[PDB]
């Protein structure tokens, strides 16, 4: 009866690989109906084979607005609307300011921050007709200390935080709760990618001296979804390992 | 299942007669652990043993007394093994505005508040140390974030509970021990039965989710932190408030 | 004297024509800075021309179009020898609860108030770092910390902006820039004097000083940063707002 | 009339070197009346020199209420009450806790977080009485950050800060402000103590590259000091060349 999501409806974007495919594989676990997503057909099969009688892949564009109506339509069609949204589709366009191109700005904005906008307001009627719900965006250690060479990366998900807490104040009383969830560094693609010397340098930073795992992330985004996490709305969990404590 | 299971942990909840320690001790409890919760008083302790039953027992602590620290602890390790997870829960309140403020007010809950943390995580780490697991988890407030007029001993205490946690937490990380800090909003307990009503209705205005929180709803944060799932947060400071301040 | 003097320093300071901004620039003009401020308009921008007079002159500049940018920063170059002090004040607001917000109301705020910092302190920064010293200042808002209801797309701008700031200070740091954000609480000007009757009211409720804030207190913590005396700050929020709100 | 503090009666504690005396030194440019404090007589009277007709030094022990008490009456009655009061006076008992003694601990809480409170109580009656006043602590990074092995001053360092906000909160209708200076690592007698590794660590972890002055400490305590600062309270203004950014 702790954590149990059995009847919740959940959507996790960008559920193909890493942090996403733990959080829609636990979410699962706990019983929810899972719809994960990929920006491919492909990539929503893979998604639909890991979850099983569990819910369903769906490609999903978040920076389309048809794409993302479409996807709530067939949601909505074959399971229900969405009881708890968790925005984890996220990119890097890493680079000095010096270097930082408009399009590496505005594709970050677009699909990092924008996206949080547009697919949070589109599920939100239905979690306020039915008075209860749960918005959970992944945010990023980054949002919060800043790092060189992801000004465009930090302000998005910093933007995420500000949009977060505002949107808790206004739907807090209809029952919806609105929460980020920051990992610190995460052993995923976004990481293999570090040289040995980055590697070294950014485990230096963590008391915890590891990197994260996808599955601890998804237990912090799995606890703030569920019932018990009522009373949490505005806030932001920190799942660094100590990379910076606030 | 193996989901947020505290078997073969032994857990030691400060302050479980009533309110949010007692809704702590139970949870961990239902989750698997070995639970010693403590009172001031021994009805209290027999309080704590009643409800517990086969999942644990009661013991009278004084967290201000360094002789009923030492021996509530070595209680704990003749019979239980001793501490794999603290939750310092114990506190107390000795409200005034500063200009009515007695040395006493400020000494009662610095060392209740604040002191008691350093006495208790010191006198459990050696153990905690030697499996290379533990979790402290010390119960804060919105208070030490927010601050709040009547109440500057209690803020500085609950406040310094988290530049404690912080430093432990860079000290002991790497040895497999995190040390965190819920910080509950308005919670429903005796503390809070204290505001007259003109107060009450003040407060619950200031909350988003328009009611006072439920202990098990710190129980749950509680719970979260202590389990093994939790093992990469730590020097964090999780905020149950119903959306009273945002971080 | 020399203390917090700012005499040979080049100063923009975008949305100098009323309230915070303008404000701003009649500071830093008093402390000797060389000042171009900027409206949207060509009546304001002789406005500001003439309020400064030999201390500085106005432009025309609307920091969402990208060519308006290139073209009053190749003038202050060609001038004044290119700037200093970057003051990032121009901004809106465009409010609606989430559920009413407009696609075109959620993007003009990103425009207006995030993507414009990005854009012009890249466009600054070259300079600056030949220069060995440089200082850019946000002007944030309370808001971006705290939340507000019908506010969410400021709110997401206004934290967004710190989220660069931060980025960019460490990127910037030990070349001689520093980059800071000035949050102000509710100033009394013309986006203030928008609310209604009750919600104003209700406003100064929430601030413990019991009054909006004067323009002039913003300017003097934005003056402060700029100033050489500050140079070990950078990455930092200084907030100004009365006690609304406390970290 | 920029940051113009004459007519105004500063009380600084530790004045004696570095820091405080940093502070002193500003605060009496700026034209207040200052009144720096050293434990013994002879610290009293080397304060007293750099002041001149500026101000004067004073024995305090901000340990001691008898202490408090003479040296608040002595300046009532020489110089009038005061109206800026910055708590700097501090010191640390650094130790691992697993090494860290009852007194360690004890004497951190004693001037670090306790004498906060005496101070600040013993000049909140003629700040309340006039309808204005400042009280600035000196705070530290470590308050923030926390650090290891300085696990008793980082809760006091903190607990200042709670403090501080709650104070701010119960005096500010009537015109006085409470804020903290939170330094980053400045280089004084409490750095130089640092062998080399331990400085190129420290240094590695600041952006700037470099520690910071006490006058930059000075100047920030200053600003808030001023009138032009009155809209600020219950903040925390660090100072730290990037170290920590909150
Ligand atoms: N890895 C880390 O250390 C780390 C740390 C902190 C925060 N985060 C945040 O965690 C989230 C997941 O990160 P991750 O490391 O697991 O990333 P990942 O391995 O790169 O996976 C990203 C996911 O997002 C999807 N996606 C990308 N663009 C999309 C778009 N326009 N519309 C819909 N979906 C899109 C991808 O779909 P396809 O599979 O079809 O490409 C993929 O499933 C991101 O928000 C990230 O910023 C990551
Ligand atoms: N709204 C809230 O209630 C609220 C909000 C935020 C934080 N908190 C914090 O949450 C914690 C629990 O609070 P609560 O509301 O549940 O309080 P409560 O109902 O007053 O319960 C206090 C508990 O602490 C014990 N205790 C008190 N002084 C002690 C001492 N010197 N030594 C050992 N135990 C002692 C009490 O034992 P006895 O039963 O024997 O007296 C009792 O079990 C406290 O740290 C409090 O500051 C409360
Ligand atoms: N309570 C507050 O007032 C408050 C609180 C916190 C933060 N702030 C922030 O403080 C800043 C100044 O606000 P304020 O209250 O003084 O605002 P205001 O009175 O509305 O003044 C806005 C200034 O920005 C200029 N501006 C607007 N859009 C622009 C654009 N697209 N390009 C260039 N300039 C543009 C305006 O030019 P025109 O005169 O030509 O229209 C004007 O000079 C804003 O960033 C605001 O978000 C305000
Ligand atoms: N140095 C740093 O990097 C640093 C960084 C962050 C924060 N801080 C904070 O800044 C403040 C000043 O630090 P600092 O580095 O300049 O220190 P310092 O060089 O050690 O000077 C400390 C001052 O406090 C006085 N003092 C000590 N105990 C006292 C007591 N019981 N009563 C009255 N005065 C007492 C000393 O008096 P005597 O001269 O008579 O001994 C001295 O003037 C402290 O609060 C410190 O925690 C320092």
């Amino acid at each position: 009866q702790f954590m149990n999501l059995e009847g919740k409806v959940a959507l996790v974007t960008g559920a193909s690989r890493g942090i996403g495919k733990a959080i829609a594989e636990l979410l699962a676990e706990r019983g929810a109906k899972v719809i994960g997503t990929a920006t491919s057909e492909s990539g929503a099969q893979a998604i639909s084979d890991y979850l099983g009688d569990n819910g369903k892949g769906m490609a999903l564009n978040v920076t389309n607005p048809e794409s993302i109506e479409a996807v709530l339509k067939a949601i909505t069609d074959e399971f229900g609307g969405v009881d708890i949204l968790v925005n984890n589709a996220g990119i890097t366009r890493d680079n000095l300011l010096m270097r930082m191109k408009e399009e590496e700005w505005s594709d970050i904005m677009e699909t990092n921050l924008t996206s949080i906008f547009r697919l949070s307001k589109a599920v939100l009627r239905g979690m306020m007709k039915k008075r209860q719900g749960r918005i959970i965006n992944v945010g990023s250690v980054v949002g919060t200390m800043g790092n060189a060479g992801q000004a465009n990366y930090a302000a998005a998900k910093a933007g995420v935080i500000g949009f977060t807490k505002s949107m808790a104040r206004e739907v807090a009383s209809r029952g919806v709760t609105v929460n980020t969830v920051a990992p610190g560094f995460i052993e995923t693609d976004m990481t293999k990618a570090l040289n040995d010397e980055q590697r070294t340098a950014t485990l230096a930073q963590v008391p915890a001296g590891r990197l994260g795992d996808p599955r601890e992330i998804a237990s912090a985004v799995a606890f703030l979804a569920s019932p018990e996490a009522a009373y949490i709305t505005g806030e932001t969990l920190h799942v660094n390992g100590g990379m910076y404590m606030i």
